[PDB]
């Protein structure tokens, strides 16, 4: 805003008639813009008019802040709910991961005992078969019964 | 004072330099008291504090929205990183769960066979057992060897 100082320098400038027509025209513009945008607004401005204006800015700012707050809050919640989900999911998977983890070797080293049981027996059979063939020339009908059991098949 | 354009009709009186300088000095004498009145009204304590008040209100509001936006873009980043981690851990547990699962599917089926083989063999042994009890009325030394094998530890 043109301080009373600066305005008066312009009015003494324009006083002199032999001032250039580029500086006279420039100096009255200065006074045109200056009056244009603010002087003119203070032609009406009542202490009440601009109290309401100031108050309305205030309302508008809080309304704007509040809407922003609303938005941010909804976003944070949604990120939070995804983390909760994933966590109900981390819980559950590492549960079954462990529930599978040795049910697997409950059943597995169950097995490697049922293996050497199989091998225990298989070896009894291999030795019986041996004996059988040491005495195969005898045509022993009982031995033949036994031999026929050994090589009998439905594995 | 001067309507927005009893002002403007005088910025053009002054424009023509051939105005007499006894009514160039009047048209400026009026512009000068106008401004006198204007500045003392612009300078009014209530109106000036209201001017400052409004200015400072917009500033603080801008400062505050900025702080709120930042607090928000930091949160979302931090929550972002937690969410991605929980997904890469999710995928890791998914792999681990099913690989344990697929191994017990292969190893479960793998021993219902081995069992079948065991029972097959035990059956044979039981068969051979029954024959040895039929013929221990004669007592072959060969049979005794077979019996000895049946009951070994």
């Amino acid at each position: 805003p043109l301080k009373p100082e600066e305005h008066e320098d312009i009015l003494n400038k324009l006083l002199d008639p032999e001032l250039a027509q580029s500086e006279r025209t420039e100096a009255l513009q200065q006074l045109r813009v200056n009056y244009g945008s603010f002087v003119s607004e203070y032609n009406d401005l009542t202490k009440s008019k601009m109290r309401r204006d100031l108050e309305e800015a205030t309302l508008q700012h809080e309304a704007t802040a509040a809407a922003l707050r609303k938005k941010h809050a909804d976003s944070v919640a949604e990120l939070g709910e995804q983390i909760d989900n994933l966590q109900r999911v981390k819980q559950k998977l590492e549960k079954e991961k462990s529930e599978f983890k040795l049910e697997l070797d409950d059943v597995t080293s169950n097995m490697e005992q049922i293996e050497k049981e199989r091998d225990f027996y298989f070896g009894k059979l291999r030795n019986i078969e041996l004996i059988c063939q040491e005495n195969e020339g005898e045509n022993d009908p009982v031995l033949q019964r036994i031999v026929d059991i050994l090589y009998a098949t439905d594995e």
